[PDB]
């Protein structure tokens, strides 16, 4: 099946808790897959205009680790509930990717989950303006534009609303297309 498929291949790049005990300031995110009108797509959040870090900007659901988490995958699905309303009933979380590095001193570690076709958003509106989903086949062929440094744009063909997509969020995203839509049969 696509999800069985989709685990399977996700499943090979894990890196699990390799990198998770080195002392950085720590953050996880949350890449959640959703499978809808056949086809799986990566669910978005936009940050709230009034966070101090990045206002408006498109990013995963995540956040800083902190002491309760029993690990990163926790932070992930920690922030992602305060976020967003998804509960950890809702999530399956099936691997680790390679963490990113920035600023010398951080690391930010993310996790793929597939997230239940039951789930609808409940965005915190104190931290999340929006919540988005994009077809996980757009990364393969996105609409590039040059600010010098990419930036996707994607509009939405519900409402026709543009969505600006780059730096981390957008690499991720392009990492977890390239992972589960290489080398497959039509
Ligand atoms: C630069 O390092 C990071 C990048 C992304 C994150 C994830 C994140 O913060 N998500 C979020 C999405 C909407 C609202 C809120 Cl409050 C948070 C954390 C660290």
């Amino acid at each position: 099946s696509m999800l069985d498929d989709a685990k399977a291949r996700l499943r090979k790049y894990d890196i699990g808790g390799k990198y998770s005990h080195l002392p950085y300031n720590k953050y996880s995110v949350l890449l959640p897959l959703v499978a809808k009108e056949g086809k799986l797509h990566l669910l978005f959040t936009v940050r709230s205009e009034k966070l101090r870090r990045a206002p408006g900007e498109v990013c995963f659901p995540g956040g800083k680790r902190d002491p309760t988490d029993m690990d990163d995958a926790a932070t992930a699905l920690r922030e992602a509930q305060e976020e967003v309303g998804l509960r950890p009933h809702q999530v399956e979380v099936v691997c680790c990717l390679v963490p990113c590095l920035i600023d010398t001193d951080t690391l930010i570690t993310p996790f793929v989950g597939l997230i239940d076709h039951n789930f609808q958003a409940q965005p915190n509106p104190a931290e999340v303006k929006d919540v988005f989903l994009v077809p996980l086949a757009y990364f393969l062929h996105p609409q590039v534009h040059d600010q010098i440094n990419h930036i996707f744009e994607y509009t939405n063909p519900e409402d026709g609303v543009t969505y600006q997509i780059k730096g981390m969020t957008a690499n991720l995203a392009v990492l977890v297309a390239f992972i589960i839509l290489e080398k497959k049969p039509t």
